[PDB]
């Protein structure tokens, strides 16, 4: 459970992103603004933009998939954290109860130690 | 933050085996170290001295364990706080990332619109 929660936290940390984002950011506005198509008046220009558009579709699809998967991992971690927190609360209150019991036990043993110091004087 | 939460979880985990073992040692103490009404059964000094040695060991074991356990409760309350804080931070990060994904889905939909329209525009060209 603890081992599982650690693996999840490490994985998420290790899942580059910034590089793919920068690649997408560097796309020119002509790939996403259909009002600019009127500037295309020959097939050479159309073909240049078409290549750029194709790359953009691949980059965004790959990246959107990656991001969506990370959200899923985060929702899963969130569920694991809530469950682990509820279990720790229960363990904590159990241990609080136990510490009181052991303090009482030590006080009884101390009472025996004290009373034995006196009892031993009455013996041969 | 994540690195800190991991260190805390590992540390706390490491204590637990040592804990159960010390608790078993305390459980094996005999009734005579904790029940003063039974002292009446001690009728010579040799028996008294044997019990006195055992009682001293018990006092040391319980005192050391009670100090250990109190420190562990502190560590657990701290971990509990760290978990609540980390959970709240993950909720915030999650909603930020949800927003960003919507923006990139919208961007892809625009690019798809351009692609479609360019395929058609190309047919009108010489």
């Amino acid at each position: 459970l603890t081992e599982e929660l650690i693996k999840a936290l490490q994985d998420l940390e290790n899942a580059g992103d910034a590089t793919v984002r920068q690649k997408i950011a560097s796309l020119p506005q002509e790939v996403q603004d259909v009002s600019l198509l009127e500037k295309i008046t020959d097939k050479e220009a159309a073909e240049r933009l078409s290549k750029t558009v194709d790359e953009a579709c691949l980059l965004l699809a790959e990246y959107n998939g990656r991001l969506a998967a990370e959200l899923e991992d985060r929702r899963q971690l969130a569920r694991m954290l809530v469950e682990y927190t509820q279990n720790q609360k229960d363990v904590l209150s159990e241990k609080e109860k136990k510490l009181e019991e052991y303090k009482q036990k030590l006080a009884r043993v101390t009472q025996v130690r004290k009373e034995l110091k006196s009892h031993i004087q009455s013996l041969p």
